[PDB]
């Protein structure tokens, strides 16, 4: 009997350790992702304004999504 | 006479406790399942909705069988 009824309590046990290492896992496989941009830009400053003029860049992105 | 006699109470007495170790043995056999499972998931918030994007999944499995 007894060697039978050890082996399912080492499964049951078995299942909670494989579901732990699953959320230690979550921590690691989020926020990557490909961040690098590149411009070739120009500037002049006055008393009044400041002007900025690109001339290149690695890629197309909205005004709104840059923080000056 | 009485070691017959004595050997047909003993055989009555051992029926008894096989039936009794059965129903204790029920209490381990039961409840132990593959449960499992591990998804590449994604996902923004904003001031109005929750957005969850799914990449891939350990299995197929039913969204209303996911609390949330
Ligand atoms: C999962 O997988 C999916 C599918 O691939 C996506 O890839 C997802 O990624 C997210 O996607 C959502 C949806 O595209 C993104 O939410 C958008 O976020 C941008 C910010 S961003 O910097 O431009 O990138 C915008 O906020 C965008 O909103 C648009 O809509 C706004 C509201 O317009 C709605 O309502 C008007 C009426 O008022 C309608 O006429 C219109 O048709 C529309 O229904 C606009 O205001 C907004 O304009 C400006 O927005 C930002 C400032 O907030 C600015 O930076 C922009 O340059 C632009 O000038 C823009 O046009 C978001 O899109 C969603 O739109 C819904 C709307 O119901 C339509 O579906 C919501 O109302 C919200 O507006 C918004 O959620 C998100 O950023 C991605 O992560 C993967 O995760």
């Amino acid at each position: 009997v007894s060697p039978i009824i050890a082996t399912i309590l080492l499964i049951a046990i078995t299942v909670v350790l494989a579901a732990t290492l699953v959320t230690i896992l979550g921590g690691f496989t989020h926020g990557v992702s490909n961040t690098v941009e590149t411009a070739g830009v120009t500037s002049h400053i006055t008393s009044k304004y400041i002007f900025i003029n690109v001339s290149s860049s690695s890629s197309a992105i909205s005004a709104s999504s840059i923080t000056i």
